[PDB]
C-alpha cells in the first residue's frame, strides 16, 4: 500500500519539514540530493543556482568551507527558497548531549540558524537526539539517524541499525528519516536518504562503494540519491544532475507502479 | 609487568607524539585532560595558561568558540609550549575517507595545523582512519579511536569496541590509543583518555554519567581523565584541576605499586 512521496507528504504523523520536502519532491519530479562536497563559497553557489531546478535538496559540508561566512548562507537560502529545496548539513553529530546542543546552536558555523535539516549518529545513545532537539525543535528543525554507511567496513549493521530505527521511531517529533543504504523503517512517514550512489560500478581509494540509483531507489526500497562525485566531477553538472533525477524518479514511479 | 608512563614513553612501537604525551606526564605528574568547554576565546586562553601546569593535555571543541580564528589556536599553542601539554581537538571525525581527510586539514579551522590530536568514531569502517592519515601523517599528529563512550545508551560495546582495537592497531602509525572508559587494549604503547569523570556521583540531564578518578584509572586501568564541567562550572578552576589531578595521580601510582 506504498504512497506516492505527495501523499506521504499528507501522513497524519508527518514532520511539517518532511512534508515540505515530499510536496517539493512531488513538485519537481525529483528525488535527487546534491552533495555539494566543494571547497569555494562561488562554485558552491553557481551549483546550487543551476542544479536548484533539479534537486530536492542540497547536502552541505560547511566545514570544508575555505570562505565560509553566514552571508554565504543567506546567499544558499535565497537560492533554495527560489529553485525549492531544502538544505542539509551533513554535520553528523555524534557527541553527547551537552555538547551536541553547543556544536548545533553556536560557534562560527551557527548550523540550526541556516540547516532545514541535520544528521547524527546514534553511537552515543539518545541523549544525542535529545541534546539535538533542545535547540532544533523551537527552530522546526528536522533530523536524520544515520542507520548504515556506504563505505567499507562500517559498523553500522544488524542490531546497530535496528537501535537506530527504535531511536527515530522514538523521537518522531524531531527524526525524519535516516541515512542508510535501504528501507530499514516500515513506516511511511520516515525518509530514507542514500548515498554511494554512481551510474557506473566502482568506489574510492578510501573506502567508499557504489550503487546506481536503480538498485538504491528500485530494488533497496530508498527515497532519495545523495550524489556528490558523480555530478561534481563530471564536466557539465546540469547535465549529469539531470541523469541522476531522471535514474532516481524512475526508479521511483516504477517500484510504485 | 605494567610500565610507568615514563617508561611507556620509551616502548619499541611508541608513536612520537604519544611518547612526548607520556613524557610530560611524567615530568609534571600529571594524567589529567582539561575539557575546555567554554565559548569565549579569551576564557580558553585564560584557562590554558592558568591550568596548563596542572594538565598533561588541553581538549578543545573549536566549533563552539563564537570567536574562533586561527590567531586564538596560535596564542594557544604558544601557552601548550610554554605549560608542556598537548592540544586535542575533539572533532568525533565519523565519514568517509575522502570527506574527513578535507574536513581535518581544511575549512575554517584548518585543525591539522595546530592540534596534535584528535579523534575518530570507527562506525565508518577503516577508511576514516585511512583519510586522516593522508594529512595526519605528513604533519606528524596522532589520532585516537572512539572504542566505548561514557553516554546512557551508547553502542559501542562489545564487537564494537573490539572492532575499534583492531583498527588501532592496524593503524599504529597514526593512531595512539583510545577514548574509552577502561583498559581496552592491552598493548602498553596505547593511550586511553576517559571522560565521564567527577569526583561526585552523578551525570547531567541529556545522558551523561559519571564516575570518579580512582574508579577509571584506579579501577578500569586507564591513562588519563577528560575532565569538562567538573572543572570549568566550579569556581576556582585552578583548586578544581588541581583536585582532580592529585586525584588521577595517586590512583596511577598506586595502580603502579
Ligand atoms: O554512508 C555514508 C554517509 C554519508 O553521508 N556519505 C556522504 O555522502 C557523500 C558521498 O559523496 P560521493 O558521491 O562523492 O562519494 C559525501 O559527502 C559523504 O560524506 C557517504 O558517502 N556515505
Ligand atoms: O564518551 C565520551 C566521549 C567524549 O569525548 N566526551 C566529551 O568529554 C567532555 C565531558 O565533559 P563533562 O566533564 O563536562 O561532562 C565533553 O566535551 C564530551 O564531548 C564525553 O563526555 N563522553
Amino acid at each position: 500500500m506504498e504512497l506516492s512521496f505527495g501523499a506521504r507528504a499528507e501522513l497524519p504523523r508527518i514532520h511539517p519539514v518532511a512534508s515540505k520536502l515530499l510536496r517539493l519532491m512531488q513538485k519537481k519530479e525529483t528525488n535527487l540530493c546534491l552533495s555539494a562536497d566543494v571547497s569555494l563559497a562561488r562554485e558552491l553557489l553557481q551549483l546550487a543556482d543551476a542544479l536548484g531546478p533539479s534537486i530536492c535538496m542540497l547536502k552541505t559540508h560547511v566545514d570544508i568551507l575555505n570562505d565560509f561566512t553566514l552571508d554565504v548562507m543567506k546567499e544558499l537560502i535565497t537560492l533554495a527558497k527560489c529553485h525549492e529545496f531544502l538544505i542539509f548539513e551533513d554535520r553528523k553529530f555524534a557527541d553527547i548531549g551537552n555538547t551536541v546542543k553547543k556544536q548545533y546552536e553556536g560557534g562560527i558555523f551557527k548550523i540550526a540558524s541556516w540547516a532545514d535539516l541535520v544528521n547524527a549518529h546514534v553511537v552515543p545513545g539518545s541523549g544525542v537526539v535529545k541534546g539535538l532537539q533542545e535547540v532544533g525543535l523551537p527552530l522546526h528543525r528536522g533530523c536524520l539517524l544515520i542507520a548504515e554507511m556506504s563505505s567499507t567496513g562500517s559498523l553500522a549493521t544488524g542490531d546497530y541499525t535496528r537501535a537506530a530505527v527504535r531511536m527515530a521511531e522514538e523521537h518522531s517529533e524531531f527524526v525524519v528519516g535516516f541515512i542508510s543504504g535501504s528501507r530499514v523503517s516500515m513506516k511511511p512517514e520516515f525518509l530514507h536518504l542514500t548515498p554511494g550512489v554512481q551510474l557506473e560500478a566502482g568506489g574510492d581509494n578510501l573506502g567508499q562503494q557504489y550503487n546506481s540509483p536503480q538498485e538504491v531507489i528500485g530494488k533497496r526500497g530508498s527515497d532519495i540519491i545523495i550524489v556528490g562525485r558523480g555530478i561534481i566531477s563530471a564536466a557539465d553538472r546540469l547535465e549529469a544532475a539531470e541523469m541522476y533525477r531522471k535514474a532516481a524518479w524512475e526508479a521511483y514511479l516504477s517500484r510504485l507502479g
